[PDB]
Formats: C-alpha cells, sequence, structure tokens
C-alpha cells in the first residue's frame, strides 16, 4: 500500500493523481488463483477507472477497456512500440523487428516476416500439422491420462515451428526456457540476458544459412531484401528472435486454457462432438474468452488521453487480453458461447503490429480441437487436481493433468 509496506512499489510520480492508482501486478495479479483471465478482469470491476496507474513493476499506466486499448494501439504517434514490454529495462532491451519499430519503418520487415509464417505457409504445412496432431493424440489415447502442457500443448506447436525454421528438436528445451524468461520471468534472468542468449544461438545459424541457404524460414529471412538492399545478419537476427518467441510461447499456452475449459465443461464438448462444423467458430470464441497477451507502448510526448495527463517516457500496458473480456464489447463476457454473432476481441493485437502468425495459430487450434474431440471426446481434470495459472506478457497454465477412460476413445 505504501513503499514502506511493499518495497517493490515505485514512488508515485508527481503528475499522477492519487485516485488513478490501482497497484495491479501483471506478473503476479492478486486474484490469480481464480484463473488468469479472471485475475485480469478485476481491472474491469466498477471500482476501477478506465485508465489507471500501477506503482508495480517500476510504475506504469494500464488501459482497462477495449476502446482505449484499441485507440492506443492505433495511435502509434503518441504510443510507440520502441519500448513495448514492462518493466522499463525489458522494453529498453527489446529490439525485435518488426515489433520494436513504428510505422512506416516496420513495413518492409513486416512484409518479409509475413512471407515465412503467413497463410500460404500455413496451407503448405497443414498436412504436416494434421499429421503431428493425429500422431501425438493417437499415442496418448490408449493411456487414459496425460500432463497436457508437456505431452501435447508444448510439443505440438513447437515441433511445427522448429520444422518450419529448420531447427533440430533437441534444441527445444534450451530455446523454450529462454522464450519463457522473456514473457514470464522467474526473476533469475533479465530480458536482456534472455535475448542475448537467444541471439548467441541464432547468430552462428544465420551465418551458415547466408552461406549455404535451405528452404526453411531462417534461410528465407536471412537472405531477404528489405529497404532496397540485402537484409543484414543483425536484422535477420532481430526478426528470427521474434519468430522463435511467437513459435514457442503463444499457441502453446493458449491450447492449455482451451483444453482445461473443455475438460471442465462437458456441455461445450458435447456441442462440438455433435456439431464438428462449429469448431472454427468455437475456436474464435475460445480465443476471446481465454485471450492471454499483454504488452504495451511508450509515450513519445506529453499527451492528454481520455482526460488523463500522460507524460513523455511514461509506459502504458495495453492488455490485448482485456478488449474481449470488456462487457462493452461482449455481453456476459466470462461466459463461453460458441454461437455469439460477433466475437469481439483483440487477442491477436490491433493496428500496425497485428499478429502475423494468427493463421498458423488458428489452424493449430482448429486441428487440435477436431482431432482431440474425434479420438478422445470424453476427458476430465485429474480428480483432486486444482489448476494453477501464471501471468505475464503471455499468460499460461502451470500444469494440466487430464484423465479419461480409454474404453471411451475412438479411431
Ligand atoms: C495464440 C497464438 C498467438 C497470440 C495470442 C498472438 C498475439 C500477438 C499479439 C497480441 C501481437 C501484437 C503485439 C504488439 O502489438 O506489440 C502479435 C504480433 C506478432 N506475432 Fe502473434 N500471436 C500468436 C501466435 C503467433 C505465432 C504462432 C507466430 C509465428 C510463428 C507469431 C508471430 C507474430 C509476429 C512476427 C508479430 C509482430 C507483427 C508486427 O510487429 O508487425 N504470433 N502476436
Ligand atoms: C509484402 C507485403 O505485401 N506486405 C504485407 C504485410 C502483411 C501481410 C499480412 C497478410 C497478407 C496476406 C496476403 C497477402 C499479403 C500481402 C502483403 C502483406 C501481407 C499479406
Ligand atoms: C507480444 C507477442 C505475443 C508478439 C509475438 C511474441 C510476443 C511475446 C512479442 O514480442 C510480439
Ligand atoms: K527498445
Ligand atoms: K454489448
Amino acid at each position: 500500500e505504501t513503499i514502506q509496506s511493499n518495497a517493490n512499489l515505485a514512488p508515485l510520480p508527481p503528475h499522477v493523481p492519487e485516485h488513478l492508482v490501482f497497484d495491479f501486478d501483471m506478473y503476479n495479479p492478486s486474484n490469480l488463483s481464480a484463473g488468469v483471465q479472471e485475475a485480469w478482469a478485476v481491472l474491469q470491476e466498477s471500482n476501477v477507472p478506465d485508465l489507471v496507474w500501477t506503482r508495480s513493476n517500476g510504475g506504469h499506466w494500464i488501459a482497462t477497456r477495449g476502446q482505449l486499448i484499441r485507440e492506443a494501439y492505433e495511435d502509434y504517434r503518441h504510443f510507440s512500440s520502441e519500448s513495448p514490454f514492462i518493466p522499463r529495462e525489458a522494453g529498453e532491451a527489446y529490439d525485435f523487428i518488426p515489433t520494436s519499430m513504428d510505422p512506416p519503418e516496420q513495413r518492409q520487415f513486416r512484409c518479409l516476416a509475413n512471407q515465412v509464417v503467413g497463410m500460404p505457409v500455413v496451407d503448405k504445412l497443414e498436412n504436416r500439422i494434421q499429421e503431428l496432431a493425429s500422431s501425438l493424440i493417437e499415442s496418448l489415447r490408449p493411456q487414459g491420462q496425460c500432463n497436457f502442457t508437456e505431452d501435447y500443448a508444448e510439443p505440438f506447436p513447437i515441433r511445427i515451428f522448429m520444422l518450419l525454421a529448420g531447427l533440430p528438436e533437441e534444441d527445444i528445451p534450451h530455446l523454450k526456457y529462454l522464450t519463457d524468461q522473456m514473457t514470464r520471468p522467474d526473476g533469475s534472468m533479465t530480458f536482456a540476458e534472455a535475448k542475448e542468449a537467444l541471439y548467441d544461438y541464432l547468430i552462428p545459424i544465420i551465418e551458415q544459412r547466408r552461406q549455404k541457404p535451405g528452404t526453411d524460414a531462417i534461410s528465407i529471412v536471412a537472405n531477404g531484401q528489405v529497404n532496397g538492399r540485402p537484409i543484414t545478419s543483425d536484422e535477420a537476427k532481430r526478426m528470427c528472435g521474434l519468430l522463435l518467441v511467437g513459435g514457442l510461447d503463444t499457441v502453446v499456452n493458449f491450447l492449455s486454457f482451451s483444453m482445461e475449459f473443455l475438460a471442465k465443461s462437458p456441455e461445450h464438448r458435447q456441442e462440438l462432438i455433435e456439431r464438428p462444423e462449429r469448431i472454427p467458430a468455437a475456436s474464435e470464441e475460445l480465443l476471446r474468452r481465454f485471450s492471454l497477451v499483454a504488452d504495451g507502448r511508450i509515450l513519445t510526448s506529453d499527451y492528454e488521453f481520455h482526460g488523463v495527463q500522460l507524460k513523455k517516457g511514461d509506459q502504458i500496458l495495453l492488455p490485448q487480453m482485456l478488449s474481449g473480456l470488456d462487457e462493452r464489447e461482449n455481453a456476459a463476457p466470462m461466459h463461453v458461447d460458441f454461437s455469439r454473432q460477433k466475437v469481439s476481441h483483440t487477442t491477436f493485437g490491433h493496428g500496425s503490429h497485428l499478429c502475423l502468425g494468427q493463421h498458423l495459430a488458428r489452424r493449430e487450434i482448429i486441428v487440435t480441437l477436431k482431432e482431440w474431440l474425434t479420438r478422445i471426446p470424453d476427458f476430465s481434470i485429474a480428480p483432486g487436481a486444482q489448476i494453477q495459472h501464471k501471468s505475464g506478457i503471455v499468460s499460461g497454465v502451470q500444469a494440466l493433468p487430464l484423465v479419461w477412460d480409454p474404453a471411451t476413445t475412438k479411431a
């Protein structure tokens, strides 16, 4: 409550009015045990203003409502991506391309990143995605149990990504640890250190692949043209770093929230079993209700936004997760309804940095749901297990022990 009682609170800057203070900690929200999305949505209760200042993590603004999150993501002139992670040290070290660049300079790099993860790449890979989902799920099916995070939610998206990037599967533990320190730091490695370690891994590979290219995403990037010239090794490195983080730490977390929900809700399962054709619309509703990303921007100048004086250099967290949980975007937002006429969300971001991997993500989710519900239509949480979530730039599920009767499973 005061800096005296919590040594991790920063002194309130003199431009912030006291009535705007709400000390939310994005890496450990006080309500976390109710679930991560629930923990974030306390920011939308009636006692909280649209725009609040937290003294946690160095002190920063949080926009709490979809309209303000959308406005701020649109207005890159005041809200710059140059420092898009909280705390300030992490935002300062973050130098990934195109995400750390404001329009119009992100353009050519966005162009090149799209060539390696966009829709034509997803369609070319769809057979491989179905192959891997089917193979993993058939291998779990007769067992009647799994640890979902490690038996499926990690290896399924990550192996697809390492296949796309032409990286060996035995490097997964090393890379996954690093990507995870960036989004959900345990406190033993700064963002800068995790990035430096990711860059040390990538640098020799990128050199090799500029000398002897393959057909993999890393060789395509490292040998691209941007801005009228060959991309440099360093630029390709700053792009590939971002690619790894999207490949290893996005869909991986989302699949656990979704499968946890399905394990906890037989009625929703039954609706997808009985009407498989509803799977794509159901995926979008899950992408809304179990949205999981929160990054932000930094103020380029003093700026009064919705009646609130923002100062240059002030950081603002713009939680992508919150737009679709906002009751002003969706009625009864904590309820999952696969037939919503309009699933309003900003789960994949908004504006000029809108997600390039979203098509890969949707295919992976859709394929996972269709293949899981076909082979293992009936499952549940391990009895007595209480599911814990974790919170950060990308939120996650600590463990998801599932069980089923093998007799109920199908080929
Ligand atoms: C459920 C899975 C995913 C979610 C929730 C998600 C979310 C997002 C969000 C919120 C942004 C914008 C961040 C900002 O404005 O600073 C974004 C951008 C991006 N994402 Fe996704 N993402 C997902 C999957 C992926 C995958 C699988 C990849 C690639 C393998 C990927 C690559 C990108 C890239 C390259 C950008 C930067 C686009 C730009 O700066 O122009 N993402 N992601
Ligand atoms: C190279 C370039 O045009 N930059 C572009 C940036 C981002 C894109 C995101 C999704 C896309 C789907 C289909 C065609 C696209 C063409 C161009 C795209 C682009 C495309
Ligand atoms: C916020 C993101 C999900 C987006 C893709 C990876 C991520 C952690 C970034 O750094 C940009
Ligand atoms: K930076
Ligand atoms: K409404």
